């Protein structure tokens, strides 16, 4: 039935959402960390965005970089598309600085220090509920 399984769906992920969420965490990272979004490269390629942070300048303790692979469950991104689903994502940016600070002591990850003592930081199975 109509599911989330379109191209048309996975492109408006893409197009709309994706770039929010990059930008916004660029922002708020104060330009800390680049934000690039793995947008729908044909079926089979998911989006995804990526949080790099390198250059550790007055950083030294861990030998790992941030990369950071945020993903979200497709179930999620098919709700998007309706209106309780924008509002879905309203309410996951708002809550941005909840979820970071979150990962920030559950991950062993320090995005003020643009460093990891972790191998490599891959999130999913994340939603938009806050």
């Amino acid at each position: 039935g109509a599911m989330g399984m379109s191209p048309d769906t996975a492109r408006r992920f893409d197009t709309e959402f994706a770039p929010r969420i990059a930008r916004a965490i660029a922002d708020l990272l104060n330009h800390r960390a680049h934000t690039d979004v793995v947008g729908y490269g044909g079926h089979g390629h998911p989006t995804q965005v990526r949080i790099v942070a390198p250059h550790a300048e007055h950083v030294r303790g861990y030998a790992h970089p941030l990369n950071l692979a945020l993903t979200w469950n497709t179930d999620e991104i098919e709700r998007l598309m309706e209106a309780d689903g924008a509002a879905r994502f309203e309410r996951y940016l708002a809550a941005l600085p909840r979820k970071l600070a979150a990962w920030e002591n559950a991950r062993g990850v320090d995005f003020g220090s643009r460093t990891q003592a972790d191998a490599l930081v891959l999130l999913g199975g994340l939603d938009f509920e806050a």
